[PDB]
């Protein structure tokens, strides 16, 4: 028995990061996951918040806690999640290796989406990145997979401290991280 009606892919797991700026606490930001629409993108990214797979192949937890948001741009995206060097050019998916685009049906209509980062058609590892503008242009090259629902705010904080070419002004860590 259907009872709602939603413009919008179903939220189906929730996470969260608390993120630390310069060594001092900044805040949470809680995602919203797509798990109806893009299950396998949507579960590593779940998996990476827990850390529940432990160790992967390359000798780093498979686990975002830690990991910095490298590439910081105004009016554009913040960008993270390399738990390999944990510095832009790495990272590692649950699911051994790089891992295809799952699906180009939801698209960069917006701020505040989770997308995938990639080097090129199916190769999703961990890296991440949250829109703070309409993207449109990257439509058929980057899965999208969730959305910020809580501490959109933080998010906005964080992009005010990059740079036009994506360098930070400052040392922005996922303190800490999980599933809610």
């Amino acid at each position: 028995f259907a009872t709602r009606v939603i413009s919008a892919p179903k939220v189906t797991k929730k996470v969260f990061f608390k993120i630390s700026i310069n060594g001092e606490d900044a805040g949470t930001i809680k995602f919203g996951l797509f798990g109806d629409d893009v299950p396998k993108t949507a579960e590593n990214f779940r998996a990476l918040c827990t850390g529940e797979k432990g160790m992967g192949k390359l000798g780093k937890p498979l686990h975002y806690k830690g990991s910095p948001f490298h590439r910081v741009i105004p009016n554009f995206m913040i960008q993270g999640g390399d738990i390999t060097s944990g510095n832009g050019y790495g990272g590692e998916s649950i699911y051994g290796s790089k891992f295809a685009d799952e699906s180009f049906k939801i698209t960069h209509d917006g701020p505040g989406l989770l997308s995938m980062a990639n080097s090129g058609p199916n190769t999703n590892g961990s890296q991440f990145f949250i829109t703070t503008v309409p993207c449109p242009w990257l439509n058929g090259k980057h899965v999208v997979f969730g959305k910020v629902i809580e501490g959109m705010e933080i998010v906005k904080k964080i992009e005010s401290l990059g740079s036009q070419s994506g360098t930070p002004k400052a040392k922005i860590i996922i303190a800490d991280c999980g599933e809610i």
